[PDB]
């Protein structure tokens, strides 16, 4: 389990652990190893959060948090309390959707929602985006569901792009085991190489760092 550079060996940043809920790779064992790696390399804290999940709430991420994210965090806490010392455990923050999506955050999501509604090229790009995943799965989806899926992506985009606080703790970098279409898209957005109005409106010269860490 290592990083696929000297700022990490110099422990410059706090490190988020981005979890894809229900993705086959994110067994409790693999999550535990990502947490182990992050604790060894972090400036101080490790922030565990749910990055995606590919009517009890107006927000999809919030509904994921309450139906499933809480039971996931509980299992992670238990495993951690058996695997790590008490001093290590104290450095872990379990950041729920609520912890992350404060007032500043939701403004950035709202800018993206408004762009999704008013810019046909953005909408079409984000929707096409969703169809690539669903064309891998065996299940099929209709348009209204593809369109809603695209909105759920936008809710989570800022926490992969902008340095946000979780319970007042800034994390400048996060770990994820593989490059995805999402991480590629984010990297283009942060450089202004795609939909440059997004960088202009909600991004801020302090880009979140993506660390590719796996076995």
């Amino acid at each position: 389990m290592e990083l696929h550079k000297n700022d990490i060996e110099l422990k410059k940043y706090n490190i988020g652990v981005a979890i894809s809920l229900g993705n086959k790779w994110f067994s409790i064992d693999n999550i535990e190893k990502l947490v182990k790696w992050s604790l060894l390399h972090t400036k101080e804290y490790v922030i565990i959060f749910i990055a995606d999940s590919i009517k009890l709430s107006d927000s999809h991420a919030e509904e994921v948090a309450i139906r499933y994210g809480r039971n996931l965090f509980i299992k992670i806490k238990e495993r951690v309390s058996l695997s790590f010392s008490q001093d290590e455990q104290a450095k872990i923050i379990y950041a729920t959707w609520s912890d992350i999506a404060d007032s500043k955050y939701k403004e950035k999501v709202k800018y993206l929602y408004n762009l999704y509604d008013k810019n046909i090229n953005f909408k079409n790009y984000i929707e096409n985006f969703v169809k690539e995943w669903v064309s891998k799965e065996k299940r099929t989806f209709n348009n209204n569901e593809i369109n809603k899926f695209g909105r759920y992506i936008l809710e989570e985009l800022p926490e992969l792009m902008v340095q946000v606080k979780a319970r007042g703790v800034l994390f400048e970098a996060y770990v994820y085991p593989y490059k995805t279409r999402i991480t590629e898209f984010v990297g283009l957005l942060q450089k202004g190489e795609i939909f440059p109005e997004i960088k202009t409106n909600i991004l801020d010269n302090h880009p979140k760092i993506f660390l590719e860490v796996r076995e």
